[PDB]
């Protein structure tokens, strides 16, 4: 018998550790109901992976089966990738940071709404059982001052971008917590020879609370998040971690199913797309105080 499935189409491109997580949950029973993994573009040359088969990205752009784009691979492709699929008209989910230029996100934006398409760039830090924790800690509450501090191991720029945007989770936790931020400064400190590189940025709230962002990359130093909110009834220095945020992709993976089904409002749209910008507006006001 013939029979058009309801199912959307999708295609995972890039497959490293993000693609490689896309590929498993897609395969979950949460998935079952309205995704069809139709296969994964890489620019290696695997053939398949168990029983997902390569489709070339000439062919994956031309197919009708293929109704959704998933983009994982490093972000200096991300903008190229999500033009293509937009452009062929498929809706795109990619991870972050969607872009590595303000100017090229609003491009973006502009060409999914003239396509009709949806174009969704994943934010898994805010579904985060710390932010949670966060959420509801900084509820009711007037920050006086914070900090946020990331320290992990080198991270090749050329690949996944400036420090404030392959960090830029962190700078989502704070404009999601404490609303739209004012950058002050921005300092960036680098010992090439030693691998080392650490960003400084001060930044400040619509109720004049003054945040410190700081992101440091070395050889052995391990992944640690340090935390200091100060408040004007209370503190916060540290954020409980009892979890191992399973799923969590899959949370990331749901809305983007929301969105497809046109079940989420233009408000709660257009608040999304809002801060995302915003985000990127200051990470690229940020390279340009730390480069020129
Ligand atoms: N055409 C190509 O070269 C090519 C290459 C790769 C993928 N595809 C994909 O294949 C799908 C369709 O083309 P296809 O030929 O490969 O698939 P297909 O025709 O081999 O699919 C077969 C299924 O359709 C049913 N069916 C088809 N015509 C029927 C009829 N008249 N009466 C009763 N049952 C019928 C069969 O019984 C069977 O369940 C699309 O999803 C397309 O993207 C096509
Ligand atoms: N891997 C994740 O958990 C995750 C979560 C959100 C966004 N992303 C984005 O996915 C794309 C590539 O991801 P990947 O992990 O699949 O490729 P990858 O397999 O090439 O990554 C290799 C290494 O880089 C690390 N890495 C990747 N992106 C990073 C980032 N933004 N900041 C700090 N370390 C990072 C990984 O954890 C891993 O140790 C990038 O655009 C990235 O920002 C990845």
């Amino acid at each position: 018998m013939i029979t058009n499935s309801g199912k959307f189409g999708v295609v995972v491109v890039g497959v490293g550790r993000a693609g490689s997580v896309r590929l498993r949950d897609l395969k979950d029973p949460r998935s079952a109901a309205f995704l069809n993994l139709i296969g994964f573009v890489s620019r290696r040359e695997l053939g398949s992976l168990d029983e997902v088969r390569q489709i070339s990205l000439e062919d994956a752009l031309r197919s009708q089966e293929i109704d959704v784009a998933y983009i994982c691979s490093e972000s200096s492709s991300h903008e190229d990738y999500i033009r293509q699929f937009l452009q062929a008209g498929k809706h795109v989910l990619v991870e972050y940071p969607m872009t590595l230029s303000f100017a090229a996100a609003q491009e973006l934006w502009e060409l999914a709404a003239q396509k009709g398409r949806v174009l969704h760039e994943e934010h898994v830090e805010l579904l985060m059982e710390e932010f949670e924790f966060l959420r509801r800690e900084v509820l009711g509450k007037e920050l006086l001052k914070g900090s946020l501090r990331f320290t992990a191991s080198p991270l090749e720029e050329e690949r996944f971008g400036f420090p404030a945007f392959s960090g830029i989770s962190r700078l989502t936790w704070l404009v999601s917590l404490f609303g739209e931020l004012s950058l002050i400064s921005a300092t960036l400190e680098e010992r090439k020879e030693d691998q080392y590189m650490k960003m400084t940025v001060q930044l400040e709230t619509q109720n004049k609370g003054l945040l410190s962002w700081i992101e440091e990359k070395g050889p052995g130093l391990k992944r640690n998040r340090y935390v200091n909110f100060q408040f004007t009834s209370g503190s916060l220095e540290e954020v409980p971690s009892v979890g191992v945020n399973k799923n969590i992709f899959l949370k990331d993976q749901d809305i983007f199913v929301q969105k497809l089904l046109d079940q989420v409002s233009a408000e709660d749209l257009a608040a999304e797309k809002k801060r995302i910008m915003h985000c990127l507006g200051l990470a690229s006001d940020i390279q340009k105080l730390c480069h020129q």
